[PDB]
DNA sequence: AAGACGTGGAC
DNA sequence: GTCCAGTCT
């Protein structure tokens, strides 16, 4: 029913869409970077980071012209940093070699960093209107019970099914609205828990409520346990008040990240202390908490110290006054490193 | 293929 | 606790 189905959704989507702030236009460049920020990652969560982010980078040339470093503060506290410094290099490309137009071609659009299948089909349907689709999360529940699929949707293999069943289905007379409706109701209405197929726009074409099983798909497998893994980290203070820094490697966990001086335990203050050589001495634990990954999770433990100087401050590291660490960006594990050492001392 | 890659907010 | 939750390698 290619034609009845397009038209119930899109209704019901003109009717019940949020008037989210990236809706506000079709802008390329805020539409990317909306889609951006939304990988993994909460609209209610989003809405304030896209709001500063865009006020502080207006266009993709002005994104394109930053540095990095102000971008990772931009991003700071959203998690998964890798994919803003995706969207920087995307963006510096498309202002270089692109003449600041963001492609509207599938196959050009997609050699840009992160931007993997799902961005080239948000982006160019939403803003160009390009017929590609959309699949995320979302769509593939939302599709895994209308035509009751059930292979698991953790398969690329399964993305390129529900992909083809979109090709098959969307209203190429305006592909951006059916692609964005498709996502709206999956986030209002075929929900991951209590789907609220009584009142779903689309009920009667889904094989899944008909059959009862609704709440059973997608199939997805369950995600592994994950490592454990206890670090230490020093917080250390000069005697006029300013603490030592680093930035975290280029490449990997928290790449560009700005953090106070850590290192695996597998180990004690010893270990620690070690690495610090420098001229630095540490006292007892000030506290340990824990910090969750996607793939492990941070047993943390703080150690105080004084920093009597030396030498210079070169490598990674950095000296830095309290007023101006607010300045640069750090991952929550160590906002509250911070946070903790300083309600201590005061 | 499957692990790497943040962080928070419902149940 | 668990589920949610794209792209790069
Ligand atoms: N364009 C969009 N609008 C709302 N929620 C979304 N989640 C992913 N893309 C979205
Ligand atoms: S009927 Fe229920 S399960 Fe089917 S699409 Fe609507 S909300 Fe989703
Ligand atoms: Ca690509």
């Amino acid at each position: 029913p290619a034609r009845e189905f397009q038209r119930d959704l899109l209704d019901w989507f003109a009717r019940e869409r949020r008037d989210l702030p990236w809706r506000k236009d079709r802008d390329p460049y805020k539409v990317w970077v909306s889609e951006v920020m939304l990988q993994q990652t909460r609209v209610e969560t989003v809405i304030p980071y896209f709001e500063q982010f865009i006020d502080r980078f207006p266009t993709l040339e002005a994104l394109a012209d930053a540095d990095e470093d102000e971008v990772l503060k931009a991003w700071e506290g959203l998690g998964y940093y890798s994919r803003v410094r995706n969207l920087h290099a995307a963006v510096k490309e498309v202002k270089t070699r692109y003449g600041g137009k963001v492609p509207d071609d599938p196959d050009e659009f997609s050699r840009l960093k992160g931007v993997g299948p799902y961005t080239v089909g948000a982006v160019l349907s939403l803003a160009y209107g390009v017929p590609e689709p959309a699949v995320n999360g979302n769509v593939m529940r939302v599709l895994s019970r209308l035509f009751l699929v059930t292979d698991d949707i953790a398969k690329p293999s399964t993305r390129k099914r529900f992909e083809q069943i979109v090709r098959e289905i969307m209203a190429y007379e305006n592909p951006g609205a059916f692609n964005e409706a498709l996502i709206e109701l999956g986030a209002l209405v075929c929900t991951p828990r209590r789907p609220s197929c009584l009142l779903c726009p689309v009920q009667a074409y889904c094989q899944a409520f008909a059959e009862g099983v609704a709440e059973e798909l997608p199939v997805k497998m369950k995600k592994t346990a994950v490592k454990q893994v206890p670090l230490a980290v020093a917080v250390l203070a000069d005697d006029e008040g300013r603490v030592l820094i680093r930035k975290r490697d280029s490449t990997g966990l928290l790449a560009n990240l700005w953090e106070f001086p850590s290192c695996e335990t597998d180990d004690g203050k010893e270990k620690l202390e070690q690495m610090v050589g420098l001229q630095v001495e540490l006292t007892e634990p000030i506290v340990s908490f824990e910090h969750a990954f996607s793939h492990l999770v941070w047993q943390l433990t703080v150690f105080p110290g004084r920093l009597v100087h030396g030498g210079p401050v070169e490598e990674p590291y950095r000296l830095a006054p309290e007023d101006e660490l607010k300045a640069y960006a750090f991952p929550v594990s160590h906002q509250r490193v911070w946070r903790e050492y300083k309600e201590w001392a005061s």
